[PDB]
């Protein structure tokens, strides 16, 4: 595949200002309406929308959002569930004083599902006629942390609670997040002095789910790592310096998009999502650390590695978490291996013949 026919189709994938605009004045004020509305609980007192871009999560229907709702908690004890190494049950270290969240305490732990429900359940009565807009709810997925929602009928936001810990990170991410040969061990240093969140998701177990734990997120980092993504300081900056990491990952994207919009009346790409396909870029940036392997002009090239690993994590079935390596993303408990098959078997195809899905 040619570099100058890839930066062809990311170049037709290309929004206007307007449409951008619109959408995101139309999300941002859905967004502070409910963020506005959820501090009149005491539980949800210190809610706030946690910075991760919250635009340009969907290259081309470019109208899906993605906003996360931070809530800060202080002095929270974690308990790892089962050696899941990313999930984990959420206590306090000293609860002497009544805490705001002490309505959803099953006990000692913290119930997920009870803090899911309520916050769901204001979102869902505060959605309706309050707004010089029309906003809609989604029915709830099984199993999904997110609250999705529908504005104009045309804009859907999935906005994602989240509690906030300033204590340093489990020992489950202690060998995660190598970028010591990439983006400095200084880089590294003071990314894991940054807080870390966690989503209201169940783990599996056996035939059976537990809903009281929590899943870790690091999504703030990476949109950090995103948006300076070179050995460089200044990759990027300038002609002489620019790469094609996020062109790779935005064809990617844009792959693994089309395919599941093609295929939607199967359920073979459900489990599937941009996360995987993120997370297989960061392995693949850390088997390439140098600027010099990203080159503009080796485009066609660099994608091609990012589908082969891609593919590779899909046949041996083994895409560890970037930031928790013993979390393994493609594990047969969670994607059956003839989905994986289906989505290999596709790539392989357009692959071999000049991504026609790219055509549309
Ligand atoms: N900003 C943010 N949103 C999250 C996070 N975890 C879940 N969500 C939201 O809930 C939806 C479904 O969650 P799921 O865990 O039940 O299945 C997810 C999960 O199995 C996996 N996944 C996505 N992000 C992940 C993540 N950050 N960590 C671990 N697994 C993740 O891919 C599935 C679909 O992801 P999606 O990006 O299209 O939408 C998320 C996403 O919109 C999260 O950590 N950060
Ligand atoms: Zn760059």
């Amino acid at each position: 595949m040619g570099a100058s026919k890839l930066r062809a189709v990311l170049e037709k994938l290309k929004l206007s200002r307007d449409d951008i605009s619109t959408a995101a004045g139309m999300v941002k004020g859905v967004v502070d309406h409910l963020l506005l509305r959820l501090k009149c609980d005491s539980a949800f007192r210190g809610v706030g929308l946690l910075n991760t871009g919250s635009y340009y999560e969907h290259v081309k229907a470019p109208n899906e959002f993605d906003v996360m709702f931070k809530l800060e908690v202080p002095r929270i004890q974690l308990e790892e569930y089962s050696n899941t190494r990313a999930y984990y049950f959420v206590k306090f270290k000293r609860n002497p004083k009544e805490n705001p969240l002490s309505q959803f305490l099953e006990g000692e732990i913290l119930s997920a599902s009870k803090m899911l429900s309520k916050f769901r359940k204001i979102i869902k009565e505060e959605i309706n006629d309050i707004k010089d807009t029309d906003v809609i709810m989604k029915r709830k997925r099984g199993g999904s942390p997110a609250v999705t929602l529908l504005i104009s009928e045309k804009i859907s936001v999935d906005i994602t609670l989240a509690l906030e810990s300033k204590s340093s990170w489990p020992a489950s991410t202690q060998e995660g997040l190598r970028i010591q040969n990439w983006l400095s061990a200084k880089v590294r240093k003071q990314l894991r002095l940054k807080p870390f969140y966690l989503v209201p998701k169940h783990a599996k177990e056996g035939n059976g789910f537990q809903e009281e734990t929590w899943r870790l997120s690091f999504s703030h980092i990476e949109k950090e790592i995103l948006n300076n993504h070179g050995k460089s300081k200044t990759c990027c900056e300038n002609k002489e310096e620019k790469c094609c990491r996020k062109d790779c990952l935005k064809l990617m994207k844009y792959l693994l998009e089309q395919l599941k919009e093609r295929f939607k009346d199967k359920k073979h790409l459900d489990k599937f999502s941009s996360y995987h396909v993120k997370t297989a870029f960061f392995h693949v940036c850390t088997q390439n650390p140098q600027d010099s392997q990203w080159d503009r002009k080796d485009l066609g090239l660099c994608f091609d590695n990012c589908v082969t690993y891609f593919l590779q994590c899909l046949r041996t079935e083994k895409l560890e978490n970037y930031f928790i390596p013993e979390f393994n993303l493609f594990s047969s408990n969670l994607i059956d291996k003839r989905s994986k098959e289906f989505l290999t078997k596709q790539i392989e195809y357009e692959r071999n013949n000049e991504f026609p899905v790219f055509d549309e």
